[PDB]
């Protein structure tokens, strides 16, 4: 494999920031198109309810940013629910990207309309100091999950699940 | 009178996992409290930090264990900036506080909440050998600086920048 990734969501060398800056008018387009959502709904004026009515939101809309705790996305939260021996120090941090690359490496929009009151987040959780020794012969590794988010179609402006790797832990595996 | 061991932060048997009235139930109140920020702040880029949208973390929340190096505790980097003739031997420790006692003495609980992505570090750099004779006529003296960090106020149940003394060096005070 010559250019190899999984890819977590907001991954990114340089303190994992952002990779680059997703156009304004994009965020605009957004924005308008989940406020579209809103009022097409009206009914239940109180919360994510107003977005409830819609198939995907109803789908994958609700790793709602207000809600989700850093140990809902721990990997003994994700199938097979199993919690690990031995875990080496792990890095945390909250992740409410515009942007990811697919379990299918595609580059994909992630739906983020704050004002509208609609947002998404997943908690990362990575090996603190990369891959160092940890067992008694063992190593730190990177173990994912996959959630699904509310992607944004530009083209056809419509939204859609589509499926994201996520950082779960750092199990100290025998390498 | 003069004591040949120092007092850092860090120092005597209080600071530890569990420490002195840091009980699970004060824990806990703090790692909720940063999560709620994280969750409301969202905000973040590379060189930054999740936490910079809020007033006492913008001020004081710079700390962070995963951007600290042993050096930027060091007396050089506090003013007036300067570096020392002659400095004896230092012991350099790793420090990661759960409470202090500010510049004006009293007790306070510095967060780290390792759970929600936030974690305070300041080396500590002591005398290995204090008080014993450097120089021509020099004994060795504990260098302390202020170093302000974020704090959680009991009372009111949030957050405070405060400011407390830190060892950076150990010059040989010579005349």
């Amino acid at each position: 494999a010559d250019t190899n990734a999984p890819i977590c969501l907001c991954d990114e060398p340089g303190v994992l920031g952002r990779t680059q800056i997703v156009t304004t008018e994009i965020k605009d387009k957004i924005e308008k198109a989940v406020e579209a959502v809103a009022q097409e709904s009206g009914v239940s004026g109180r919360g994510f309810s107003i977005f409830s009515h819609h198939p995907v939101f109803r789908e994958c809309g609700k790793y709602e940013c207000r809600t989700v705790r850093p140990e809902h996305s721990r990997c003994y939260n994700f199938p097979p629910f199993t919690h690990f021996k031995s875990e080496c120090p792990v890095s945390t941090r909250d992740c409410e990207p515009v942007f990811g690359y697919t379990v299918a490496g595609e580059f994909r929009v992630i739906v983020q309309a704050p004002r509208a009151g609609f947002r998404q987040c997943v908690w990362q959780h990575k090996c603190r100091f990369g891959s160092n020794s940890c067992g008694y012969n063992g190593r730190c590794t990177q173990q994912r999950s996959v959630v699904r988010l509310v992607t944004y179609n530009l083209e056809k402006d419509g939204f859609l699940c589509e499926s994201f790797r996520t950082c779960c832990g750092c199990p100290c595996r025998s390498f």
